[PDB]
């Protein structure tokens, strides 16, 4: 809509994942944000997109933002594998 | 800094006035934001700037939220104008 952009910049720079919502669905919420964000010039690379998913995941996701330092050049289908890893241990 | 550009996202996406602080300081806090994220490559233009600093705006500023929709093509200078005109008042 007239507001999208405005409306993916607040939903990524608030994420929230616990392990509650299944890994495939906020994978791909987080993905499409980057793209529709992409495609309406709002340019949102691998570094700060993975920082933002990084940031408010918690419980026992928080760990990966402590790796995360030693994991530069991570891409977000990079940091995704780990979620889902984790995911299925549950 | 390595964290600055998700630092600017988080801070414009959160932003929240309601005249306690002086607005030459909200502006500068706004706008410099919008540069730092301009030249880390990150172009947030008026139109997507001007709904996320009205999005909490609240208290006497909330308003300028309703009108905002006649208000296309508005600027973040033209926005800060009002804020500013409002603020001048409340004091």
């Amino acid at each position: 809509s007239d507001t999208q952009e405005a409306n993916d910049i607040v939903t990524l720079a608030n994420l929230q994942y616990n392990g509650s919502t299944p890994a495939d669905a906020f994978e791909t919420k987080v993905t499409n944000i980057i793209d529709r964000l992409n495609n309406n010039g709002i340019h949102i690379n691998n570094k700060v997109a993975c920082q933002l998913i990084m940031r408010g995941l918690s419980g026992e996701y928080k760990f990966l933002r402590y790796t995360r330092h030693r994991h530069l050049n991570m891409t977000v289908a990079e940091l995704f594998l780990d979620i889902h890893a984790i995911y299925e241990e549950q």
